């Protein structure tokens, strides 16, 4: 009863203005741009949205704006996760008020928590979400949390959990999760292995690079559905040429810079301590924006 | 010109009341209790203070209260670190207003930052600290940040840096830091190796377990100064028997529970997602409080 | 000019008798069994062959026996790798004498070696191989060696290197290697991600579980060639149900036990310190052998 | 009843000649040199002895030569460890024949073994050692084996185990081991933390750098016994200046080069794939040899 959550959803970036304040006008334009890429949903306030250098009120502000542009048109998922359970609950209650279709929360980090503490954290947020489903979000590389398969199985069967965001490159585990849970909504988290992650059992994806080239990932979905192995590989090749460059320049600010050159974002800054893009990369990023716009 | 920062300083816990709100009365009593243990300073708003499940305004509130009880009596160090540079600067400016003697900031975490981004982060906070010195705080285990010796050397020679909080069990690196920087204020971060860390080159310590037994760590300092090898080892043995138990029960909540049984804190709760202490451990923690009070 | 090395090749197990001596008769039967599975080659004396609990003379003995059964019928690859360069060269010269088509060597382990020391190690073995090509074998999980993409690129372009055995679950790196080297023979090393690894750029595989079910992996190759996405996934599912069980029971001894129940190996023991299979797993392993024999 | 195993023992290097063959004459001179440094024992055939690039017969040859020079004069410990249990047993039986006072074995590596497989491995070697005690050797950094405290406790209480070689920088665990086992012979393994490791509970050490400056480590033992904190720290400082240089140049070959400049070893080569020392380091290593000889 949550199959409406399956698909390809950009992890929304949060545009900032020249003084590191939220750029509300560019945020609305980014939502509209992603809708017009034909995505299945948007994922708001995640790591990629620079949530962990924003206050709670800033995160709520972003959630409400995105709901204003996109409620009813595409699926809306609110990443409400903080280290604090009480802070996460406040964002879940807000997401509910604004009409989101699901909430999500990263495994709480920095401090070591027991597995039962993780489960109670999710249970508390689910209660505050007041009837909209929860997406468990697994990103061991950044969170430092290293869950076992059996712990993942317990999380995805918690009452109120409707999906798993699997930000892991271990595609044995992806296949095991799919085999244990054939109906589970299972998002591939690393864009650079999207085609292989779908083959291993994911049925969708949440990704930062979908903000600039969602049609490629939709094309990978279509290629594997149609049985065009070689087209899925060629599309993944092109995605990874782009990801190579983004890793070199810095991923969030590279994506925001490409979006600026596509006339989507007025100002491409990340918040400190992220530095601005080095001048020597600007030509490459502008050429990529031009390439991507022509490819459409 | 910052030798006044050397010594043994508890990493202050933040007392909460039964509804997870700050317990201001127990906070003031905890400051007074630590002063009367004869410590050299207190370290406020660190990891141990549960900073990362508090808002900025809550952290400022704690800083100002502690300064009200302790300014002028002992050294005050404010941990102002957040992921965000701008948030860290706000806390540094506040710490300056409240009369702290130093600020400190954990290496920003969750997101990968370049080393130069780390340095600019520290430079920005130092500027907002408006003339009080900075303590670099290294805790690779929890931050995920794995600095090299040469990067540590560049951080401790940044203008405005007066100390290093070395929360690392690598005592080769402790000795290398001391040999490269003979005048550096160098805090041992892991209480469970305090005696060995002093021998390897630290000249003080910042520790969570000093809140319940600072006299033991002061006694280790005195033993090594006097050349009583065996007394330093026996004191460290007793500290580690306590740390063994705290790890079993959960360190912050175990410390708060011992302080409650010493009539220092009215309520020993941590914030969610930390669970309360299991009932089966209460007898041991109360017996430890009684042991520690008699030992004084 | 080494496209004849592409394909699906079992990592041969080394059968031992009841007293931990090589079982020469069961070895010959295992080679013949693998040939009659329609594999493209066999990979002899690797990790899976328990090379690192055998002497050099025992490894040479196995190489020569396998060449006697299989030279001319299928591709033969000799894993000659040791920590010692001189020991590896002896095995390479032997493999050449016995008529192998390629040699392979794991990155030397236990001791830390510089990257240039690794390259000179490969260069020395290539020289002793006396004109047959080298397969670089990357297994960071077991070797502790963590090569970068640029170092991999330098290894696969060493004169005399004809292939890379990529025993890594990082399928971003698999795709990068393929994109940098479109003609490279690129073996997937983890059987549990075979379908996804082929999609990411591998054009074959070397695997321990091919000894008991090579037709499934050949079927995955055929399915992806034909564009039958769902059949590749179903075959991988069945492989991983088997791999799940093998991990539970111990992989090498589980494989040898299944082969014993298929009447291929007389005795299914590994060498100490590998323990024998626990009695409680025997029913499951015998049922799997019966299932696999009927499936053919 | 194994207190005769406590103390400071060099991890003997194995001298090779110009063609990578064992240099028997320089081996005997190295044993004699170490005896005349006043060490408590010698540790033969360990990692430092380049055991894992030698055959079994080469290791036996080294064991027997060292016993010929040193049996009866100082304690002799034979590192018999291999991955194979049967190979380790052969070396243990040989060590017994040659009159060694103890055997030692690294936790078997490369392949994952269960803890019970590790214990049975030690039990088998102890049986072949035929009444001389076993030293468990823990070096997680190089072995990849990450034992828990409770597993260490089970190993050191196996019948026939008389000591633990603790090659770990975790001095919390060192203290826990000492507190659990007050009579255990407990060797510090990382020379660069020797003083701190003794303070944390070790009562001796086995180290590669003792081959060139054992008197410094004996002086650290004496300083801590006498209560001269500052002298132990100054000696450790000087040791670590040397270790810094050895890490830069390559530790085994740097040590052998210093010994060559002290007229102990005729030829300072390691076996391939270890490269020779770079020419640019020779001046520093010769100056260190001259410094060390004058310091005596
Ligand atoms: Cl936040
Ligand atoms: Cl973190
Ligand atoms: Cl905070
Ligand atoms: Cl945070
Ligand atoms: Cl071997
Ligand atoms: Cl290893
Ligand atoms: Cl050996
Ligand atoms: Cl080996
Ligand atoms: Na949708
Ligand atoms: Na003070
Ligand atoms: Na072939
Ligand atoms: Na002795």
């Amino acid at each position: 009863m949550v199959s409406h959550l399956r698909g390809v959803m950009p992890a929304l970036l949060t545009p900032f203005d020249a003084q590191q304040n939220i750029d509300r006008a560019s945020l609305r334009r980014l939502v509209r741009f992603n809708i017009e890429q034909g995505v299945d949903g948007v994922y708001v306030g995640g790591s990629t949205g620079e949530a962990f250098v924003q206050s709670l009120s800033e995160r709520e502000e972003v959630l409400e704006i995105v709901a204003e542009e996109a409620k009813g048109k595409i699926t809306l998922i609110a990443h409400v996760g903080c280290v604090s359970t009480a802070e996460s609950q406040q964002l879940a209650a807000a997401a509910k008020r604004y009409g989101f279709d699901a909430v999500s929360a990263v495994t709480p980090f920095y401090y070591p928590f027991s597995f039962e503490e993780h489960c109670d954290h999710y249970r508390a947020i689910i209660d505050s979400a007041d009837g909209i489903p929860m997406v468990v979000y697994n990103i061991p590389a950044l969170s430092g949390v290293k869950l076992t398969l059996e712990q993942i199985n317990q999380l995805v069967t918690l009452p109120g959990v409707g999906a798993l965001k699997q930000t892991s490159g271990d595609l044995y585990q992806m296949e095991q999760i799919r085999r244990a849970h054939p109906e589970l909504v299972l998002y591939n988290g690393y864009d650079e292995i999207f085609a292989s992650g779908l083959l291993a059992g994911a049925d969708g994806g949440i990704g930062s690079t979908y903000n600039i080239m969602a049609w490629r990932y939709l094309g990978i979905v279509q290629a594997l559905k149609e049985g065009d192995t070689a087209k899925a590989q060629q599309l993944q090749h092109e995605c990874n040429k782009v990801i190579d460059l983004l890793v070199k320049v810095g991923v969030f600010r590279g994506l925001k810079t490409v979006l600026h050159y596509m006339d989507v974002l007025s100002v491409p800054l990340c918040r400190k301590p992220f530095a601005p893009v080095e001048d020597k990369f600007q030509a490459e990023l502008k050429a990529l924006a031009q390439q991507l716009m022509q490819e459409r």
